């Protein structure tokens, strides 16, 4: 139960205008106070929130300047009033003295003068910000309601939460004696913390933070409070303080409103002797703000795309005439104990901080079996694991430079490693990276340009390896390459480590041997995959000549083969991907989109509309033949029926396709066209229709038709092995 003990656990958001601060008192529930940025030199001596009311401390802290080192101040609201003020490493002790306050003036809420407090704040490296703040520290009182106490704080551990898992909890719990919860949101929603000086918006898709297109702006309510304080003025043809404007005459008002929603604010001023009523020069400014952020919320979701808009802080209160409107529009969450909305970041890291205070044959018994297609956008493979068939993951050629410390098929969608091999150069050769999808959400990314290059390639590969590996639970495997069409595959021969430094195999080290290999350059194995399959053991496929073609429909360009004798001879590729075809669908999409209320696109990336829309829709058309496929998008709060656009550009691509492959069966006059590659479940709509036409055979199983190429290698190694 109670960890005190002498603990005090709070929740701390140090912002550039306030410090917000909630934590457990005496009773087990939360209290929280906020004190503004402002320090003040102060004479050694002398000369509810009552606390926070006038704060006069000297502060002994050995994070301190020694200089303020152990000298007098003025801290938050009261320094305000002075003329040497201080306001936003230059110069930290405009940070470090109110927040240090704030936990003097906590522990002295629940009657304690030491107290240790593990920090949980957050930031607006990362043991790099706790080291400034550990050791022990002294506040003592010079003045107000503590006058004369000294409250000893120490500060051992800590957490920053930015890892973003933090920053919802607080509508998701609370803490009443004992911790309650308030699930219901999606997997993906958005939290926008209204500042005064700054709004914050932050996306969140599945469990954490996509910094890709979260932003900081300077939509605070400031400007606008500014302006309404200058009117106010003009029509007296004062308040000394932002703040003081809003406790004493908005504060008030807004709560009337919500405590009923038919309450008519009145806002009135009396300056010396004259009341004026400016119960509209505040509203439209109120409303005004408020309109501002809608635009600005709104704007943020079709950005995000996010399935739920969450909006906190202390602009809701403010702004609350207007965006009182919000709570009638679903996407969008307000935590509904609303006077906590200010609050809320600090209440988020008080419940985060609260809970890590609680705590023939083959046999392959250590080979690793594997047919390799790299290429220019993904990495896929294709290898045996335990039970004895093909498994096969494709890994996005994408690498971004990564801390070399921390800070189904879904096992490489967090790929964090570090790649000691002797085929890599500069100080890649001891260095660790993001793999795959992941320097696709970092901005260090480096995409293939069209050499070096060529840990662009091998680390995505080694990787692939490494997940192979890891899979048939074996820390190392003896890996025979089986790739495609002198070398510097020796490169790859030697041996390779990849270490897991996240991930699903965290701290997993995994070192690959390689010392054999073949290219399966005569074309006769590039095919091995629709005459043969894996299953435990090697069987001849299904329903399977003389010569034959081969169509591999790819992202960026369709490559035509021909075999005669089995051997490769006329082989071409034509730019005709799927690319092209995905990007104009996608841009048909997005302007069937554009109207009545339509900021860049609903999809984040081509693999996205894929992954999401199409392959679903794709899988239930290959299990039944009669099933009309349905491709809905949602965009914001926009429901809108693309069945057409998909179809249409699937269809054009078939054609297209059809088209290229009628012609170049005409010129090889192979026997068999064998069509492969991902563009066959892409344009399958059609594909499957004009097979039966044009006399062409596609491979089943239909679903690994991508993954062919590097399957038919696999067989190439398998048959290999048995010499
Ligand atoms: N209950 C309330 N009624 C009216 N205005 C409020 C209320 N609570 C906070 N505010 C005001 O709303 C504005 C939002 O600022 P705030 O969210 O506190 O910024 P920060 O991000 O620094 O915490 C502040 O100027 C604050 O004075
Ligand atoms: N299961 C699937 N359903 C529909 N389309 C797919 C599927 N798998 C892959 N694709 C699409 O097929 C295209 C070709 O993929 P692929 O042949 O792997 O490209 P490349 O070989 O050029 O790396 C890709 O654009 C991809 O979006
Ligand atoms: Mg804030
Ligand atoms: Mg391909």
């Amino acid at each position: 139960q109670m960890l005190s003990k002498n603990m005090l656990l709070g929740g701390f958001d140090t912002g550039n205008i306030k410090a917000k601060i909630s934590f457990l008192n005496e009773k087990g529930n939360i209290e929280s106070f906020a004190i503004p940025t402002v320090i003040a030199e102060a004479p050694p001596a002398k000369i509810k929130d009552e606390d926070i009311e006038l704060l006069h401390v000297r502060i002994i802290s050995n994070s301190l300047d020694g200089d303020a080192r152990s000298r007098a101040w003025y801290v938050g609201a009261y320094a305000k009033d002075q003329e040497d003020r201080q306001e936003p490493q230059k110069n930290k002790k405009l940070h470090l003295i109110p927040l240090f306050t704030s936990m003097a003036v906590a522990a002295a809420r629940i009657g304690k003068e030491e107290v240790s407090v593990p920090f949980s704040g957050g930031m607006p490296g990362e043991e790099q910000i706790l080291e400034m703040l550990y050791g022990e520290h002294t506040v003592e009182f010079l003045d107000g309601t503590y006058e004369g106490k000294k409250i000893k704080i120490t500060i051992n551990d800590g957490t920053m939460n930015v890892e973003g898992v933090s920053s919802v909890l607080a509508i998701l719990f609370d803490i009443v004696n004992g911790e309650i919860v308030e699930a219901e949101i999606g997997e993906s929603y958005a939290i926008n913390d209204l500042g005064a000086g700054t709004s914050d918006n932050a996306f969140f898709e599945d469990g954490e933070l996509n910094k890709k297109l979260s932003t900081n702006t300077d939509l605070g309510t400031n400007k606008y409070i500014d302006e309404i304080l200058k009117n106010i003025k003009e029509r007296f043809m004062p308040f000394k303080t932002r703040e003081d404007f809003i406790q004493r005459l908005v504060m008030p008002e807004v709560e009337k409103m919500i405590e009923d929603d038919t309450y008519k604010p009145t806002f009135s001023v009396k300056w010396g002797d004259v009341k004026e009523n400016v119960t509209d020069i505040v509203m439209d400014g109120m409303l005004k703000y408020a309109e501002d952020q809608k635009a600005s919320l709104m704007k943020f979701w079709f950005k995000t795309n996010a399935d739920k808009n969450i909006v906190v802080g202390g602009g809701v209160l403010f702004g609350y005439a207007g965006l009182r409107d919000l709570k009638e529009q679903d996407g969008f969450i307000l935590p509904k104990n609303i006077q906590e909305s200010a609050y809320f970041t600090s209440r988020s890291y008080l419940i985060a901080n609260l809970l890590e205070q609680l705590n023939e044959q083959m046999l392959s018994k250590n080979m690793l079996l594997g047919g390799f297609d790299t290429g220019n956008i993904k990495a896929k493979i294709s290898f045996l694991n335990e039970k004895g068939n093909i498994e096969s993951f494709a890994i996005p050629t994408v690498i971004a430079e990564a801390p070399p410390a921390k800070i189904k098929d879904e096992d490489i969608e967090l790929l964090h490693v570090r790649i000691i091999s002797n085929s890599l150069d500069g100080d890649a050769r001891s260095r660790a990276w993001y793999v795959g999808a992941y320097a696709k959400d970092q901005e260090d990314r480096q995409e293939p340009t069209v050499q070096k290059n060529k840990k662009l390639h091998l680390i995505p590969l080694f990787t692939s390896m490494a997940v192979a590996a890891a899979r048939i639970g074996k820390e190392e495997v003896s890996v025979p390459f089986s790739g495609g069409m002198e070398q510097i595959l020796e490169m790859l021969y030697g041996e390779h480590t990849v270490e897991f430094l996240d991930g699903t195999y965290e701290g997993k080290k995994i070192k690959i041997t390689i010392n054999d290999g073949t290219m399966n350059v005569e074309g006769v194995s590039s095919v091995l995959a629709i005459l043969f399959d894996i299953v435990n053991g090697e069987i001849v496929e299904v329903e399977g000549g003389e010569s034959y073609a081969i169509n591999d429909l790819g992202a960026g360009t369709s490559d035509n083969a021909f075999f005669e004798d089995g051997e490769l001879n006329l082989s071409t590729n034509t730019d005709l991907g799927t690319n092209k075809y995905i990007d104009e669908i996608l841009k048909n999409i997005k302007e069937r989109f554009m109207e009545n209320e339509i900021i860049e696109s609903p999809f984040k990336t081509r693999e996205d509309f894929i992954q999401r829309l199409v392959m679903p829709e794709v899988e239930k058309m290959i299990e039944d033949d009669t099933y009309k496929p349905t491709f809905s998008v949602k965009w914001g709060p926009v429901k809108e029926n693309v069945t057409d656009i998909v179809m249409d550009g699937m269809l054009k691509y078939a054609e297209d396709q059809k088209a290229s492959l009628d012609k170049f069966w005409d010129k090889t006059n192979a026997d068999k066209n064998i069509v492969v590659g991902g563009g066959v479940l892409f344009g399958y709509a059609g594909l499957r229709d004009l097979k039966e036409q044009d006399g062409f055979i596609l491979p089943k199983n239909i679903q690994e038709s991508a993954y062919f190429t590097s399957r038919s290698y696999l067989i190439a190694n398998l048959l290999e092995q048995l010499n």
